């Protein structure tokens, strides 16, 4: 009867906390969908939903929820892997009648040719290792469907990616699958979506400079965006070389109307190709159409600024700032620092100025724009260039849609970059220690995937391929930072957390280099290596003037690189890891928990999710009841005012709002010394105020940060 | 009281001096009406001291202008004063003003920026004595005030803000741009221009004999193909043109419809509408510092979105339809209309008429239709759209294709910005065109009879000028340069047809106007065919000639199954074309001549006089020199004409004879407009931009009028619907 369902629910509870996960409580709300002819597939499916609503009661309910839906998926899919593959390949769309492969013949045929090792390498019990929300994320958009019905099991998906990346190298494929299925790391979404497929477009970020300050050039550049965007990529565009409003047009007598009309056109292009889907636009502050730039947005492009140190200096000295038209003052964006500073001052001295403002006016126009919209993003051209390993190639003109990537672009090169994230929580042992070795062992494996990808990647434009091939850059990032601290009982801004911060990143960086180093021993160092800071014997931390903790042996590594080089020009760029973190149940990237309580829509259902680390503490400390959940909510997810919760927990679970943005920044600076490119630093300000903000950029710029601010969050 | 003189000196106000000066330029003006002392009086009315003698000049000229109301010679007298003032303020030797323009240094920037091609200045200077003398600065005095004011605005080359060229100086430079070493030809062409027998289109008058001479203004493109790669090429392509100032038509019918699958990247197509937002946006953006015309075919699934659209910065594109015969035949017989996504039903626009229908039915029987409306539903959308915004334009695909000498390069996919141009375009080719207008009032004599011979002779000169422009023109994209040398087309047209009728004393819809119409256009096709045929004896026929309807002995009128009058001997002309072929694939293309017609004082191209009171606020010169000639016009009579929005039909002391001439376009059968339009259409190898004037338009009106013009065989059966 009622014991029928309840027992069946019992079946899937092994391992869970039985004082909180009570299964008869799921059956109460389910047994009332029992009509004469209720196909038990949908009883089952009801059960998953109910369990997920009780996630608010304990976090292992979420885990039960997943295990039920995964059961259904299992009953619904084929088990044997090569068989799911075959049917994917064989797909014929019945509307057109035309044979549509969904997987490349090249993979399928590697698969069948090595079918026995591969089919058996797969452990389907690992499918039961996501939570409900992580799992529905996959199901939604990651496991391939045939006619609405999902055909891929997550393991099928994982294994497809492994053979995408690794082709006929089997050991290597299986290895990338274990590390993957076991959850030590993950590639970004393009790789996941597209590895194995006929459009194997795997890279994520793309970044451009305007081909020319002419129409030919504008549109030439604009068609590239159009094209890139077709193969769903992040796009950055430096745009500062284009002449400003009122500037003469010699080939008509007309006047240029500036960027505002021009950026519309780009904007329309974002809106037109989607398969919201946005572009990042970069402006340097000496550009005449600066004020209107911080005015379009007060519209599906994101803005950021490529700031010279000079500008910052003038600002805090209450000095004047000059504004120029790039046609009237050329070569400005192909030079930085000392050299920029001289040139600029020299156009300035020749009265080659369009208009002059008190510097601080510009500064406060920006402050205003951030407070309204969170943008423009803040990047320090001088820091980025000064500390690039690609700097031997020219002046770096902008960055990507997210501000983690500092790579060179030109009339004939557009930068690419493929990403992976290591799951930083996975490395804390039960002995309450951080397994550093393992972290370097996974990095090597990851550096080799991103690296193999460069060679098998589908590029939307020749310019991309060309760049990537010449410089082989890779971007490794991390998720679950916040989660790793908590698991080690460390308050985020603790000094224990701060050392672990440094050390994690020494480690990742070390392993990265050491792989790349072995790869230069094999394939040879990349083309533009000779010239680079690292050939000269300088690593990231040297350019920051930092002497790393003795956790590893830098002295020796440097020698290894001295004999062979490195295959890849750059390796390290923490990115927002938006929804890959959501699948591995990790907080998103290098950031603290925004809220200890948040929500998830899953199709048509809404769910209240409490920080799981938090919830596991308070339930087991017998503190958690209805009125508590409500109390927290009323404090926008804070546990600080709740009278009856220990102060070490209060400490452990500060929201980001209650944590110091400065620290956040200092820590970013601390780990920054070990990061090739940059890191996507969102900032969160409480009761924000011009003094409280200004003071905040300057600290970042002073800290030596390539990227000062990504998005800024208000309340 | 005193005047400040040209030297800057004080001179006693002698005002009889002005009167005397007005008279001295009243040659063969009608003094029954023109009155030197009158102007002087109005000018002198409020006179303070120290007012300059340049100041009086303008005030004379601008005062004579406000008296056109009193009699039309005032327009001309007023012009004479103005031309004279200009003359006083500028170097009289042509080749010397030519140097000035070239040796020009920008003051605020420092840099030498020659204002004419050096090749032209060298060429000019090489033949100083000749060319300077060849010019007749007297012809300057022929323009009317407003026309003149026009040129001054935008055609006469300005030095540091001050006008340096004289109307003749401009003219001569134009003729040298066209002719180069060919000094013989350059004086002849100069003479024709200066004597106002024809003009070249603005681009030509603007840019000839200067650096990178963009001299034509017609560009049709086909969408490269159904891909992001294509769309954005064609787009860069349209930017490139707008930069160099084109007017653009765009064939767009091959873009996947809203929802069509995108095989490669999983999701769907957005549709035409989002994509047009891009074009509209580019059209907005690049504007030297005209617009776009977008052609769709009725079977396209995204047709309604298209129509919905303008039908209220959604607009800055003008919409036109490329209409298959089948559609009308469905529309009249109340049938069904299948809408198709071209990705799924490929090639619909690469085929026409008889072959189109066959193909469309093959798709239809197969079930490759995407929705299916009753045909009349569409019609009802097409006219609502027209009722609202006066677009879409109305072109008949298979009428454009069955009657095109370019028939051999394959289906023609669209027309140009203004619907006259019927040229082939493809991936590999953007079709350009160069234009001119024969001004048609010049060819009627004092003996009140039409001088067709002279017409045919001028046409010949123009053909040669047009052809030479192709070869020197500056192409913004290689494909245009590519299309033009292959097919070498040229687009001759006319202005002031209503002026030729009025002067012949023939009322627009009359039987004699009806016939003159046929004949004037017979004449032109004829003379053009000569020049072309002749250039072909000297230069070889054009490259894509063998296979042309004309290389089979088929002239335009033949595709129409019309027989020409016995004005010209056409059998003899064909013999001549059999022997030597022709240089240009197309010749005749009656186009809108907005500005160039306001210059010569002529009415716009082929459209009848649109009223008797234009605007300022003055009366139709032609009617006026008749009215007062018969001593019938008095003071308060402008008021009455205004009181009918320019209709002279109720005023009763005017007799029926004169009422019959001066019918404004709103009391004229549009049906008859179209009948003449087609009738002359038989000698136009390209199309003509027809505008339709319906006062208060209902469905029944527009419907019956589309079908009537269709049934005519028209190619453009409607440019703009002017409606008031
Ligand atoms: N004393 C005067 N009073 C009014 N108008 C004058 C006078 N002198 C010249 N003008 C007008 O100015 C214009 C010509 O410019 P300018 O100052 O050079 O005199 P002008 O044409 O050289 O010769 P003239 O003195 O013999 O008219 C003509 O419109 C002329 O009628
Ligand atoms: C044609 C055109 C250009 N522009 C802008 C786009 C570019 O930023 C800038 C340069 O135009 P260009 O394409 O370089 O114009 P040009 O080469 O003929 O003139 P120049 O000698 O000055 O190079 O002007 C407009 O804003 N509006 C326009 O209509
Ligand atoms: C990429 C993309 C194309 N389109 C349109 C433009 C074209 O009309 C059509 C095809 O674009 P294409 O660039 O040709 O698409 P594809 O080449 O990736 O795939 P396929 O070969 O099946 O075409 O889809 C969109 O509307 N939105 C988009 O985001
Ligand atoms: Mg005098
Ligand atoms: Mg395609």
């Amino acid at each position: 009867m009622f014991d029928k369902i309840t027992s069946r629910i019992q079946k899937l509870c092994y391992g869970l906390n039985m004082d909180f996960v009570d299964p008869a409580q799921i059956t109460m709300k389910v047994i009332q969908g029992l009509y004469s002819g209720v196909t038990t597939v949908e009883l089952d499916t009801l059960a998953a939903e109910t369990a997920a609503t009780l996630t608010t009661k304990h976090p292992d309910y979420a885990i039960l929820a997943a295990r039920i839906a995964v059961s259904n998926l299992h009953k619904e899919t084929k088990k044997v892997f090569s068989d799911v593959m075959e049917d994917l390949y064989n797909y014929i769309n019945p509307h057109n009648g035309k044979h549509s492969p969904m997987v490349a013949k090249s993979t399928l045929d590697i698969v069948l040719a090595n079918k026995d090792r591969l089919n058996s390498a797969i452990i389907y019990d690992r499918d039961f290792s996501y939570n409900y929300f992580g799992f529905k994320t996959l199901e939604r958009s990651y496991l391939l469907k045939i006619n609405g019905k999902v055909a891929e099991r997550p393991q099928h998906m994982l294994m497809r990616v492994s053979v995408g990346i690794h082709k006929e190298d089997i050991d290597a494929a299986i290895e990338t699958y274990n590390l993957l299925s076991e959850r030590w790391f993950t590639h970004a979404s393009p790789t996941l979506f597209n590895a194995g497929t006929n459009r194997p477009q795997l890279s994520s970020c793309f970044l451009l400079s305007m081909k020319d300050d002419s129409i030919e050039g504008i549109y030439d550049t604009l068609k590239q965006c159009a094209l890139i965007s077709k193969s769903a990529g992040g796009i950055g565009v430096a745009v500062s070389c284009i002449r400003a409003t009122g500037s003469y047009i010699a080939g008509t007598n007309g006047n240029s109307n500036g960027l505002v009309p021009m950026l519309r056109v780009y904007n329309n292009t974002a809106r037109y190709v989607d398969q919201p889907g946005a572009f990042a636009i970069y402006l340097e502050p000496w550009h005449l159409d600066i004020f209107e730039f911080l005015d379009l947005k007060k519209r599906d492009l994101f803005f950021a600024l490529w700031i010279p140190d000079l500008f910052m200096k003038r600002v805090e000295t209450n000095q004047d700032w000059s504004l120029m038209c790039p046609n009237e003052c050329p070569g400005l964006d192909e030079v930085w620092g000392e050299e920029f500073e001289k040139l600029y001052a020299s156009y300035e001295k020749q009265g080659r100025v369009r208009k002059v403002v008190k510097a601080q006016q510009l500064w406060y126009a920006i402050i205003e724009s951030q407070t309204e919209t969170g943008t423009p993003y803040m990047l320090y051209k001088d820091s980025c260039n000064r500390k690039s390993n690609q700097q031997n190639l020219g002046t770096i003109k902008c960055s990507n849609l997210c501000t983690e990537i500092v790579e060179y672009t030109s009339k004939d090169e557009v930068a690419v970059c493929n990403l992976a994230s290591l799951a930083l929580n996975m490395y804390v042992t039960s002995e309450h220690t951080y397994d550093f070795k393992k972290l370097a062992e996974v990095t090597k494996v990851v550096v080799r995937n991103l690296n193999k990808i460069i060679d098998i990647n589908y590029y939307p434009v020749p310019e991309a391929c060309l760049s990537n091939k010449r410089h082989r850059p890779i971007g490794i990032g991390v998720q679950g930072l916040a989660d790793a601290f908590i698991l080690m009982r460390y308050p985020f801004e603790s000094a224990e957390a701060q050392l672990l911060n440094k050390q994690i990143f020494e480690t990742i960086y070390y392993g990265a280099l050491e792989a790349s180093c072995d790869l230069a021993k094999e394939q040879g160092p990349y083309e533009t290596y000779e010239g680079s800071p690292v050939s000269k014997g300088i690593l990231q931390y040297d350019m920051w003037n930092v002497t790393p903790t003795d956790l590893w042996d830098w002295k020796v590594l440097k020698e290894k690189i001295a004999k062979y080089g490195i295959r890849n020009s750059l390796l390290i760029a923490p990115m927002p890891t938006a929804s890959t973190a959501q699948i591995l149940g990790n907080n998103e990237s290098i950031e603290p928990y925004t809220s200890n309580i948040y929500t998830r829509r899953v199709l048509s259902g809404e769910f209240q999710i409490v920080n799981p680390h938090l919830l596991k503490d308070l339930t087991e400390r017998g503190l958690w009841h209805e009125e508590m959940k409500n109390q927290i909510i009323a404090c926008n997810g804070s546990i600080q005012s709740i009278p009856e919760i220990p102060d070490d927990l209060k400490q452990l679970y500060k929201t980001v709002w209650e944590i110091s943005q400065k620290t956040v920044l200092k820590m970013a600076a601390e780990r920054g010394a070990f990061i090739d490119q940059s890191q996507s630093l969102n900032i969160h300000i409480a009761e924000p105020n011009y003094g409280k903000l200004t003071s905040m950029h300057f600290y970042g710029w002073k800290q030596g940060l390539k990227t000062g601010m990504y998005y800024l969050r208000t309340r």
